[PDB]
């Protein structure tokens, strides 16, 4: 069947530390967290530099967290005017995002540039991607999946490696299908499940620490696909981490970035 991401393929894949400049689009006033939660899963991943475009009001509620962080103010709110006039080395977009028509438009603009995009939460929508270079990677949960292919979650869920397989190769696009064992497909046909992670991560705001930690990966490693089964190892080995004393009840996704340090030293 599919093969698992191992420490073997971690450790023969992580780079050894310009690591470019990212563009995470994300965060609103409802949904500020998400953009504190990607930043540093961001920042903590290997990045050059971290560009966030969130709304005038995230701003202040980023900063003191997350002082290396620079800012595009209303950042995703322009992107849906016009082509970024700047050069990333990757782009997500997605986390605390509402699911508008505004959001995709962003999103259409953005893919017009030359580097790996990210799309998650509110940027995932039933669609399809033009053709371009560079990948892009789509990180649903069950339900998001379903709003993609309108496959029902409780079929979706018998055959998840199939449904991911089936739809990245559909779409042409990376797909990590989030679970108990998330599911990596790609538009080539590779297909891996990642074997760390545990209950620890079914609760809200771990997606977005997740988005940022592939954002940021994506900016150190040379193969995006590396970046992207790298960053979902390693962010399953941090909730692991946490649980050899803490309950895995009690985990608050900000955390894992704070793990990630000593998590990643590891596998050096």
């Amino acid at each position: 069947n599919v093969p698992f991401w191992t420490e073997e393929h971690v450790r023969a894949t992580l780079p050894e530390r310009t690591y470019g400049t990212a563009l995470l689009l994300a965060g609103s006033d409802d949904m500020p967290g998400a953009a504190l939660l990607a930043g540093l899963g961001a920042m903590r991943s290997g990045l050059g530099k971290l560009v966030i475009g969130t709304s005038e009001n995230v701003i202040p509620l980023i900063v003191p967290v997350l002082p290396e962080a620079t800012y595009w103010r209303d950042g995703w709110k322009k992107a849906a005017d016009a082509q970024l006039e700047e050069t990333y080395r990757a782009i997500a977009i997605g986390p605390g995002l509402p699911q508008t028509e505004s959001v995709q438009q962003a999103v259409d603009h953005v893919l017009t540039a030359d580097c790996p995009v990210i799309l998650d939460a509110g940027a995932l929508a039933k669609r399809t991607y033009p053709k371009r270079e560079g990948p892009v990677i789509l990180t649903p949960h069950p339900g998001e999946f379903f709003r993609m292919t309108g496959v029902p979650v409780n079929e979706l869920q018998k055959k998840r490696a199939e449904y991911a397989k089936e739809w990245a190769a559909q779409l042409q696009t990376v797909i990590v299908l989030k679970g108990n064992q998330t599911v990596i497909a790609f538009p080539d046909g590779d297909c891996w499940l990642n074997p760390t992670g545990n209950g620890a991560l079914a609760k809200g705001g771990t997606g977005d620490t997740l988005t940022g930690m592939i954002l940021g990966m994506l900016c150190c490693h040379e193969d995006p696909k590396h970046a992207v089964l790298n960053a979902v190892y390693l962010h399953g080995a941090c909730a692991e981490l946490w649980t050899d004393e803490h309950s895995a009840h009690t985990l608050l996704a900000h955390e894992l970035s704070d793990i990630l340090p000593r998590v990643w030293k590891r596998f050096e």
